């Protein structure tokens, strides 16, 4: 038998088998309900007109357990084709996921899917493992939420975790907006899926945002063309970098919040002076919203301006960081040493859902 790894994302569930290269299944974390009573994933948004879409894991934390039960059922069966009772299951959780939450995750796995063994891991922590580190600060930016998670000797430091409710979804919505100002009209849900493609293929982070704005304002050198599905060809200029600039200037979208460079900085400063140098030198970036070109070089710049002038700063941005969290779980669950760390069904029958407070 082989173990299972399920990354419960705010936008995309990444599912597969421990030991594997990448996730075997990647689909939207959406539950639709009005020839069935509930659809999950891709076909849930295809029939979005006849269904009511639910977002049970937005902002990282699971809010509806009936919806989430449907996603897990759709994952074991309709996506991975496995008997959950035959395979141990590793679930991921958001940073600062409360105790009452982990317990219900553990309860469902054993009572509703009857797994033989399970475990819950922090997503940021797994990403760091995937980069071959047990120490360093992770910037996880996904669909619905962004996190700074400093980690030392293999464990997250909850005290210094920063949560920023601004991510790829908000940038999609912003790009739709500034493209509609440009002269187009990207308003409908089907046009959101299109503007999301544009975002992922033509946007980048400007090293000097001030300079790029002025470059695009006096030359066509930063313009690209994008063909829409109906054949129409549109042109995108400064919108390419104004979109992900929002990560650094959340005021673009109307947030009083700080940029991802500041939350990274502020996160390190909450950590003990001894380990700060290790963190500065090990910024590992995780999640789809960190896939922009030149975002690493920008973090390299912005942190340097915030850190002590002597401080050695390195930004690690792995090419596979879109599945960094998943790959990490797949590595963790592949260790022999980790096998005793599973919560077994016997251990659950004897101590109940509160066993997860001593194992995870
Ligand atoms: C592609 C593989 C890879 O990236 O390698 C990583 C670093 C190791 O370097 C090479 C190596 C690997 C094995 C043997 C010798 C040398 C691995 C090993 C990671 O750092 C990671 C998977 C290790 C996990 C741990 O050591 C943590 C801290 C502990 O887990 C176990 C199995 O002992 C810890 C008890 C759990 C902490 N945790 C998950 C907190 O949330
Ligand atoms: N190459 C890319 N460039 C920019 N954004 C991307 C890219 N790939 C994925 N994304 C964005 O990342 C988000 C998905 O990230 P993910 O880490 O799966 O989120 P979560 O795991 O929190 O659900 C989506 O909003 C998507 O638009
Ligand atoms: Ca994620």
């Amino acid at each position: 038998t082989t173990a299972l790894v399920c990354d419960n994302g705010s936008g995309l569930v990444k599912a597969g088998f421990a030991g594997d290269d990448a996730p075997r299944a990647v689909f939207p974390s959406i539950v639709g309900r009005p020839q069935k009573d509930s659809y999950v994933g891709d076909e849930a948004q295809s029939k979005r007109g006849i269904l009511t879409l639910k977002y049970p894991i937005e902002h990282g934390i699971i809010t509806n357990w009936d919806d989430m039960e449907k996603i897990w059922h759709h994952t074991f069966y309709n996506e991975l084709r496995v008997a959950p009772e035959e395979h141990p299951t590793l679930l991921t959780e958001a940073p600062l996921n409360p105790k009452a939450n982990r317990e219900k995750m553990t309860q469902i796995m054993f009572e509703t899917f009857n797994v033989p063994a399970m475990y819950v891991a922090i997503q940021a922590v797994l990403s760091l493992y995937a980069s071959g580190r047990t120490t360093g600060i992770v910037l996880d930016s996904g669909d619905g939420v962004t996190h700074n998670v400093p980690i030392y000797e293999g464990y997250a430091l909850p005290h210094a975790i920063m949560r920023l409710d601004l991510a790829g979804r908000d940038l999609t919505d912003y790009l739709m907006k500034i493209l509609t100002e440009r002269g187009y009209s990207f308003v409908t849900t089907a046009e959101r899926e299109i503007v999301r493609d544009i975002k992922e293929k033509l946007c980048y982070v400007a090293l000097d945002f001030e300079n790029e704005m002025a470059t695009a304002a006096s030359s066509s050198s930063l313009e690209k063309s994008y063909e829409l599905p109906d054949g129409q060809v549109i042109t995108i200029g400064n919108e390419r970098f104004r979109c992900p600039e929002t990560l650094f200037q959340p005021s673009f979208i109307g947030m009083e919040s700080a940029g991802i460079h500041e939350t990274t900085y502020n996160s390190i400063m909450k950590c003990d002076i001894d380990i700060r140098k290790d963190l500065y030198a090990n910024n590992v970036m995780s999640g789809g919203t960190t896939m922009y070109p030149g975002i690493a070089d920008r973090m390299q710049k912005e942190i340097t301006a915030l850190a002590p002038s002597t401080m050695k700063i390195k930004i690690i941005a792995p090419p596979e960081r879109k599945y960094s969290v998943w790959i990490g779980g797949s590595i963790l669950a592949s260790l022999s040493t980790f096998q005793q760390m599973w919560i077994t069904k016997q251990e659950y029958d004897e101590a109940g859902p509160s066993i997860v407070h001593r194992k995870c």
